């Protein structure tokens, strides 16, 4: 099998359609000017109409777009996946790499050093919202519905969600969601959302519920479905998820216990409003709360 | 870096026993250096079961996260891009043993038409049912590619029965479907196409005033072709009959059919449920399952 990287890297540089003298290319590719002529010859051999002028050098009449594996794969998958079975934190790996991350990029692991090996599935995904930080209102919810639905689609049909960042099964924590957001006025919002699912044995595990899933299968699908769910949330907001949310709310129409800071509130949850805030009914008045943690009572 | 402890778990995935020397042989280290690594395995919570005489083992093997295993389920097949190649179809055909349905190969210059002038794409597919389940496969490829071109601005793209995409009564792309079959066993097909992107008889997308980035065009094809084949895999030609008529370039037109050394004349009337050409001659409509058609 012949190797064609060297002539391909030549034409890729020339894709400007501009002129490049012999030395200029000989610098980048690190070869002699005859080697440049040899490969630019093979370009003419391939049918590439490269015209050579003495002083200026070689050029292509019209700039060309070339086949790129990375360009192609980005459009098929909407993001890459880096799997490190042992890691410190799936969320941290992405946070340390925001500069070259694109929406849909994911990181998968089964042991977080920062709970035994393979007992949990750890998944994080980056997403960039063109709209400012305000466009990520119910993201943490959105991750919850998508992950929970995926577990339902895989046999764990009785998994529910706890407002705002937890997956519950048998009124017990099956998975925790942790979304981390950095924002700046004008600039876009960069969010790395992550979760950890209890696979094997307060807390509950997938196997305890009689649901068996191959970890690669659970991982792949979540990344697939979460990517799709986030594109929906990017162009439509929380609106499509309001009907989907209530169907999985574990504490809706039940007494809940809210702890915001050093304060404690009592009442019946009534789901969420269009802004993802908890609806707490107290003596018939249902008014929304935006932060804290809920608890059955 | 954690490769050595992780590569250790893969070795133990037999469920068998491995002595200190055996692990020190494979990884090329001392068994004391190895012993440090079974510690880190036990440190992570890995239940490494050690019996004195026999050695180290995992009672039940563990399944580890693998990019290749994971990515198969998101994409349903891989993509190898070789901008210069002999034949995208041949690349897949030379690898049927290690191909899975949806695997694709992309190129823009086939050495076995100048560089970058054409997009060359091939995809492998295995149908559990024998060759009989591949009735209209070439049609299905034609429908999917033509629809994608419409979805990307080339809204006047049509199909010529059974293996060509046509635009302004000229060949814009050729389809080449290759099938090997055996009774009982599945059918292995490498279906491929080449689309004229830039510059009578032949036409290019640029000649038709349609601009489409080749990387974008390629990617959309693999998705829709993968999706189209699963549909064809579990439902057959039936859903594509309406889609075919919507794209047939020669329906209700006078055509000339050349199968082998014979020449037939008549009016095309589309296809039947089996993807065969319906040729009307003097009001007599007789079906043909092979050959090539041309205008007249």
């Amino acid at each position: 099998m012949k190797d064609h990287t060297i002539p391909l890297t030549l034409i890729s540089i020339l894709a400007d359609g501009e002129f490049h003298s012999g030395e200029q290319l000989g610098e980048q590719l690190g070869m002699s000017r005859a080697a440049i002529n040899k490969h630019i010859q093979t370009l003419r051999d391939w049918g590439v109409d490269v015209f050579t002028v003495p002083g200026k050098g070689y050029s292509l009449p019209e700039p060309i777009h070339l086949l790129d594996e990375k360009k192609i794969s980005q459009e098929i998958d909407h993001g890459r996946v880096t799997v490190l079975p042992v890691i410190d934190s799936t969320n941290q790996y992405l946070l340390d790499r925001l500069d070259e991350l694109t929406s849909g990029d994911a990181c998968v692991a089964e042991y977080q050093q920062a709970s035994p090996f393979g007992a949990n599935l750890y998944l994080s995904m980056y997403w960039r919202l063109e709209q400012g930080p305000a466009a990520a209102i119910g993201l943490s919810l959105v991750i919850g519905i998508v992950i929970a639905e995926v577990l339902q689609q895989l046999g764990a049909e009785q998994v529910r969600v706890k407002w705002p960042n937890d997956i519950y099964l048998q009124d017990r924590k099956l998975s925790g969601i942790l979304v981390e957001l950095t924002g700046k006025t004008g600039d876009a919002a960069q969010i790395v959302s992550g979760a950890g699912i209890n696979l094997v044995m307060g807390w509950i595990s997938l196997q305890e519920a009689g649901v068996v899933i191959d970890r690669n299968l659970l991982a792949a699908r979540l990344i697939k479905e979460l990517r799709l769910g986030l594109e929906l949330f990017e162009q439509e907001g929380l609106a499509p998820y309001l009907p989907r949310w209530e169907k999985l709310d574990n504490f809706i129409h039940r007494p809940v216990k809210l702890i915001i800071g050093d304060k404690e509130i009592y009442g019946i949850s009534r789901g969420i409003d269009a802004q993802g805030a908890l609806l707490l009914e107290q003596d018939g008045v249902i008014k929304a709360w935006v932060g804290g943690e809920i608890s059955l009572r």
